[PDB]
């Protein structure tokens, strides 16, 4: 899987970067140097920079089905069916159409939708006949009392707006409910359970600490006073074109704080963090 991403700050923003964007809620875990963006990328690079399972944001596209106590309804099935949609990434699932009388051939359709919603069907008859991916659910020479499957596939091309639609089996009062709902927003760690978090100077938000006016840093441990937090950073660049730190450190309160490597003879030292030692 594939994550493309540009400066994301958050972790709705990550999610709606890709449906293969995750993003690790881990204190701490960008280090020196690492932007907030770095917490949004693929699953595997997460798990690979230190990020547990219970720190990667990731929620799916998801499909809940019901049936009613079915004396209701007879030849489509489920009758309700809900769906959880991230953007990019399809849901699917499967229509069971009985036949009792009715017709040979069997169409499956649904009302119009927003064209922020695309919907294929996939054909399963029972003739043997195996139809993919097809803006129509078709199948003949269907049988009474041999069921046929249609596989549903629901993709949203953003985070929707909660609505409802139908799908119904053309030449039949049969109704199949679907109702539709975004899967953008994380289900993050807050602040609730210690007030240490943050210094206890900032909201935490899944995993980025927003600090109150007068505090900086990423764990809002630096009481700026009056300093201007230029004036800080200034400390901490060499140029005014310059990046703070070289790219390779925190400015901690008006100091960098370099990167640190478990590389043998690496060292990142100086005051701009910007001597690249490889025989320490
Ligand atoms: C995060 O890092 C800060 C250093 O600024 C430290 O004080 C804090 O205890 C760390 N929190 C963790 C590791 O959960
Ligand atoms: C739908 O049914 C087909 C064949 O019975 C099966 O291959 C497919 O995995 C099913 N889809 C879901 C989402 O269960
Ligand atoms: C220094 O660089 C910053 C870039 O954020 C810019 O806003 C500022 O105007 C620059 N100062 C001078 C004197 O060029």
């Amino acid at each position: 899987q594939e994550c493309t991403k540009f400066k994301v700050s958050s972790c709705r923003e990550c999610i709606e970067s890709g449906p293969g964007c995750t993003w690790c809620q881990k204190l701490n875990f960008t280090g020196p140097g690492d932007p907030d963006s770095i917490r949004c990328d693929t699953r595997p690079q997460l798990l690979m920079r230190g990020c547990a399972a219970d720190d990667i944001m990731d929620p799916t596209s998801l499909a809940e089905t019901q049936e009613d106590h079915n004396g209701g309804q007879k030849q489509l099935s489920p009758q309700k069916v809900t769906l959880y949609l991230r953007p990019g990434q399809a849901a699917a699932f499967n229509v069971t159409f009985r036949r009792a009388k009715l017709s040979s051939r069997v169409f499956l359709d649904h009302n119009a939708l927003p064209d922020t919603l695309k919907v294929t069907y996939d054909s399963f008859c029972s003739n043997g006949v195996t139809h993919r991916n097809q803006p129509r659910g078709d199948c003949d020479g269907v049988q009474i009392n041999v069921p046929i499957t249609f596989q549903v596939k629901v993709t949203a091309t953003e985070c929707i707006q909660e609505q409802s639609f139908v799908i119904r089996a053309l030449g039949f009062t049969d109704i199949v409910t679907v109702q539709v709902l975004p899967q953008c927003e994380c289900r993050c760690r807050d602040q609730s359970r210690d007030r240490s978090l943050c210094h206890g100077k900032g909201f935490l938000e899944c995993g980025i600490c927003r600090c109150d006016t007068g505090y900086i840093g990423k764990n809002c441990e630096c009481q700026t006073q009056g300093r201007s937090s230029q004036e800080l950073e200034g400390s901490c660049r060499k140029d005014n074109n310059s990046i703070i730190c070289s790219g390779l450190g925190d400015c901690v309160c008006g100091q960098c704080l370099c990167h640190t490597s478990d590389v043998p003879g690496k060292l990142i030292y100086g005051q701009y963090c910007e001597h690249h030692h490889h025989h320490h």
